[PDB]
């Protein structure tokens, strides 16, 4: 049995307890990582906060040079990190090696980007003639103690989008890897920890969100909550992290918005890539798909097509479709594949299920009444709502609690802009599945799928603090 | 007897309960705005909902026109609202005129800010390779519906602070003025229909806080809240707003860190113009004199001089220490004075109390035990606290539970720039008082003292979405 | 016998010599121009340079105040101003008006621009850790004496469009009013003394181009030259100014790139307005047609029916064509129109003369032997050139040597905007003509047809020196 | 004798005849370098303009990767470049180590700044309703083929700032290396060459000015010269590009404004360094003292002292003082020296020459009748001025023919951020010595001392045009 250790105050530690971490392909006992107490949690906390002021009192340069030595750790370690992520969260292994370059990819962006953070030289004159002889010089300053929360599917990416562009800006984090991924979080808080980053700048918290979960969150050294996840925990979130400033991204139901002039094949390919990649798993993923009547049955069959090619296996074999994560997850999605298909939803594609390992269900002749058109499932499922004008297309769009993403696959580009402009949603992708994108630019969700505005510039800029210096 | 209305969707409704608004300076009967319901409130947002869209949609330069002819209404009527804001917070009348005029100078800058907007339009390429031919036009749109309460101590012009920079973005706002400020509010809406703003994107609602108050800072058509005011009242509504964008403006316990070689004339004169300035009822205002104890005396004679020139009396007679607005806060500084006093505290001006009219106290020898010290009054009261050291002065200021502003009264600006990048505030002053000043600059108080940042540019840009479309330039 | 002066240290002088103006339409006398001799013209300078300190000591908001003054007074004389530019450079009475009315708002808008022009602090710790506590404050200051030289086709537009964004900037500015159209940058002088804005910030200088034109170029005291003009003479200047920060506006030959799956009537009536606004006269112009093989017979039918529609007469009608501005003009283009004539070009629309007043002509299989298809002809004549593919139409159409603007006419916008990068261009302009536009958007030429780039914040930019202001903060 | 050859299309040639190098230390042999003609310089210009589409092309990430790989490189050889730099310059050698360097983090901060350049995207509404619907994508295109020719004070680091910013941005460069100075370019180009550089992209070009340069200058593809060197040359060069864009840095007397309470002992190190740096021969060095005349003796002191600390000898061994470049220079040093000697200026170190070898020489009492006030010597000798006021000291600063930076010793920053603000330079250092600097922070002249902004981000910016693609959105 390996046993790991969190990372606190530059050191390795283990708790009494621990909490052990099964493959969700094959059941295997995976590891162990500790299972930290309110006290130790706070320990992590003094130390980071110790670290602050001599982290923050280094020029951009050599904080940077760590964050390049880190990247270039994790990039010569990406079969060993990739290998256990994918026996982790159930990725293909070249998913999984794909995430930690780019990954390291990110680390490298993110230094050299929050090392060009310039400020204003504001000056008065233009507002009054009394203030005309006061220079304001608006810089920008670390929250400091950022606590990052990481979501499972993406252990090792995610988390590391928070804690680089804190890092660089002068900002000391603190990491919280989630239950099923926490191995991954280690492995990062290992190449963070052999890039040689002083310590306290970089720490490690696992345990049970019983016991050190909220605690984390109410507490007074955290400056910032950085958190990805679903609604439910980013509704709390919100409400107990008071006035301090948070990021949230939650969840989202990306609709891809098909139109009568549209290249259905392109279209069929980018959906069904969006929609059934890492098996629906995540947040930026097409999730519904709303096609005028006209083109709808030859948009089913083509994306009938497109899903029916897709392998369903282990992630070892780089299967399209591995299973979901836990049995709760796959028991949520079969509940919403029960209430589709009693309610008269053909399944374009077959309905199995063995364990984990459900098979991609393609549901046509979805309307609003089923579940599956409105809840978000993490898992391989895809309802096609058929719609008669763009305007009951805008308002099915519009009518979800959710606003990440859209596509709105299209020819006539001033109409693609009309109807981009028309969803209340934060990112329209225009002939193309939604995805997070170049991470320079912007992400961010509207309505119930987030608060703050992600990226890498974004990113630095949020966790950070202006201070004007006034004078004459 | 005036009775004064809300403007709802664009026409003036009354209720049938009403509030009645008594000067702080006589207990004369002012005037008399509605006590509306939760029902009347779900009239007025579903009204401001229906009006989104054609307001939206208007160009930035139309929705700027309105502003502007806003503006000119306001001063054209400086007088009209200026007596009657004097009459109803207890401000001077001469600085009642001037902060109308502010707030119209303040909504032009505002327009014309907000229609200068330009988005970003960057590439793939610099990121990957794989995304070389992928452009996102980033741009900003409106949140929607917007609360602006507003505070006392300025009903006209830290309402459209708020107001502004929201319409401008294509947002439409709730307004919903002081309980002791409603007036001004009103009249300001006054303003703002008579320029023919369309109906429905301007809206204000008065009423008793535990009946509209909660319940409008919590509906599920709001979607960004837009507070000045307390800080446990900032507290409750960082609670209350959930996941949804807020502004909180609270209070502040500004510093003046004066050091050995500091011009102690112009420092006493900083320090007693920002801190006895609408009888302390500020919240950028000097709070705190931290004074090194090599230069402490001359700094505290200086002090007493010039708050001993002070002038205690009537609003209308233009007196810089008017009666501060409530007897519970004129009971809350007499309990801090009284604290400061029990405490052996070498009080430099008479303590006195007509009424509601404090008089205002300069408190030297104060120590780390007293509430003064670290309780922000909203009173014509000002503690001198000595130090020994620079570092130990940094200290004291740090132990705030404030974030606001601080100024640092020196001559050399290599230390004074060191320490102001050791105050952990929102703005360092140096050599000059603590203001919210030029308001195109950002005002933002860390800690306790709010989250967001403030300014004419900067609440454009906060109320307000990204929205990037991303498509191939193949 | 109305004589004109010129503005020169806040005062109207008349030289000894005179320049009488004609009309371009009845050859009718229309007022007299001083023509000032070289000695003049160095005391405007040094007026100028004796003003610029006081100048850019004012704050922003006030030199704002004296543009905003400008703009009122501007559309307060809409026809008086209006019917004298008509009268003068031939323009119709509604063109006119609304080149009045334009250029009071972009003096509005170049005075609220020039208030918020921010500059940024820079730190060293991002380039290497021993420059860490090191600050650069980097703002903007004036270049100094800007000299406007303006043009014909719009002498009250392109000339606030370069005196407005440098007389915010903190810049004094000499104008040097063209030949034909000196008599309206005298009456836009007359506005800004009007206005009140301070003795010497604003100065004239009308004379002979042999005797005071390039010696107020090559003058000392001048520090930028904003010159719009043809190509020919901006390349005298540009050469002539020497390391002297210049713009220059030259000519262009805009084309119209139409692909197969276009809208043809769109793109028809698009060009048509494009081409023939002001009777081709326009730098920023349709002045070729590059149209596919495929969709070239009924592109050159919908061309020839829009073209048959337009109003030749004179501008009080508000004519479409109106007369060219001189009488070499007119010869320049008819010597253009008999050479494509002669090398068996059909021509679509009548080819007729009546002195300087020229029937458009639609010429269709136009090759690359006719100088039409190259030559810049400031007439109203639109050569239609057929291509067989997209590939050949970039290629004729980066054959110029003038770049400024293109219209690519096409249904998909991801080739639109695949060929828009491969036009060597500064603007293209998808499914729309080519226009100055919404001056807050740039306005660039490559290749021969400019140097810099313009736009009210481009301008406001370009006329100031960047200023650094390092020190330490440690 | 090593025999060098210049780089083009990713080959190396040589030419006929060649230019024999000799080290300004000992006259001794360090190689020769080709001498092209004309035809050459045409095969080098036609290798660029075809290899600039694939450049063009390929995306950022790309073209950063090469300028990493040669910075990397460029850290490998340091002692080889290092060594021969500094017998070909007299540099000295751990000058010439950290030249090479400074070299290779300047192309690195290059490559990761040329990748975060973002456009904007524009709207219509705020300037005019009319066009609401229209927006406008503003990026930033290659100009082309850019000329960059070095100096000699820095032909590997001066070279670099050009090549790299321009290379990132998209452009093919193609290099005239100093004469003095041609070997160190050839070395660059080693280092581009062995990194895998793409074939035409990076050209070099050597030979005798009087044969390639001037028609190198004027060839109709460079669309870019980008100059560093003297002011005289430079002016030429203004003039013969003609419209075409250029960046031009010249010479410079960086005044030391000494006040009254200045720090006289961290002043007279600051100017010592500053001035004696590479002994005399940059351009941003500190070549003239304004001090007032109460602190003038105590000043001149301190001064003294610090100069005869400096040592005199051998690159080899670093001397602070080196042999001047050539001897025509050593002659224009020592008239200078002698013009100073003849009119009663007191020098306060010793006047003596070894034939190139030069004292450094300070001398005290000089007026404005002496040329060492007003000749840039680009040699080993500052001149001291009294000035009774602040006022005559800033008279007499900007009385030069130079802007560039200046450095004003003072105690209040207030101050000296006011006399920055009426030295007419382009960046003035508070109580620190003029640099370059954090090559982030902005490099200008404003008088004769050049043209352009330099600095990483704004050379990236001016080797680049702008683009709109202006279309509509509904």
């Amino acid at each position: 049995m390996t046993r790991y250790q969190n990372l606190v105050n530059g050191k390795w530690k283990s708790s009494e307890q621990e909490i052990t971490i099964y493959s969700p392909i094959n059941q295997e006992e995976l590891g162990t990582v500790p299972a930290m107490t309110q006290t130790e949690a706070d320990e992590a906390m003094q130390a980071a906060r110790a670290a602050l002021p001599a982290w923050r009192a280094l020029s951009a340069i050599e904080r940077a040079a760590y964050l390049h030595k880190t990247a270039a750790i994790l990039e010569r370690d990406k079969e060993k990190i990739g290998t256990i992520l994918a026996k982790e969260v159930a990725k293909g292994i070249k998913a999984a090696i794909g995430e930690v370059v780019r990954t390291a990819d990110l680390i490298r962006y993110a230094a050299e980007e929050g090392l060009r953070i310039t400020g204003q030289a504001m000056e008065g004159g233009g507002f009054e003639a009394a203030s005309k002889n006061k220079l304001a010089v608006v810089r920008r300053e670390p929250v400091g103690i950022v606590l990052a929360i990481a979501p499972f599917n993406y252990p090792v990416n995610l988390s590391a989008s928070k804690i680089a562009p804190a890092l660089i800006a002068g900002n000391v984090v603190m990491l919280k890897p989630p239950t099923q991924g926490s191995i991954s979080g280690l492995l990062l808080a290992k190449a963070f920890e052999e890039a040689g980053i002083p310590a306290g700048v970089f720490n490690t918290i696992t345990g049970r969100g019983s016991e050190i979960g909220d605690y984390i969150i109410e507490h007074k050294e955290v400056n910032f909550i950085n958190f990805t996840g679903s609604t439910p925990i980013g509704e709390r979130i919100g409400r107990l992290a008071g006035m301090r400033p948070i990021m949230l991204e939650l969840g989202g139901k990306d609709a891809a918005l098909v139109l009568e002039d549209a290249d259905l094949e392109h279209a069929a390919k980018q959906i069904v890539a969006g929609a059934f990649s890492y098996s629906g798993q995540r947040c930026t993923a097409i999730k519904r798909v709303i096609v005028l009547e006209s083109v709808a049955d030859k948009l089913a069959t083509l994306l009938q097509e497109e899903v029916s090619k897709l392998t369903v296996g282990d992630p070892f074999d780089n299967a399209d479709i591995t299973p979901v994560i836990d049995n709760a997850s796959a028991d949520f999605i079969w509940g919403l594949i029960e209430d589709a298909q009693e309610k008269e939803a053909q399944a374009l594609t077959p309905i199995k299920r063995e364990g984990n390992l459900l098979w991609p269900v393609l549901f046509d002749q979805v309307t609003k009444d089923m579940k599956v058109a409105w809840e978000e499932p993490f898992g391989p499922v895809l309802p096609i709502i058929r719609v008669a004008s763009v305007e009951e297309a805008i308002a099915f769009a519009n009518e979800s609690e959710f606003g990440l993403q859209s596509s709105v696959f299209t020819n006539d580009f001033k109409k693609a802009f009309e109807i981009a402009e028309k969803l209340e949603v934060g990112t329209v992708h225009i002939n193309n599945k939604t995805q997070r994108g170049p991470d320079n630019f912007p992400f961010l969700g509207v309505k119930g799928s987030g608060a703050g505005v992600q990226g890498i510039k974004y990113s630095i800029e949020a966790m950070t603090n202006v201070k004007s210096i006034v004078f004459d």
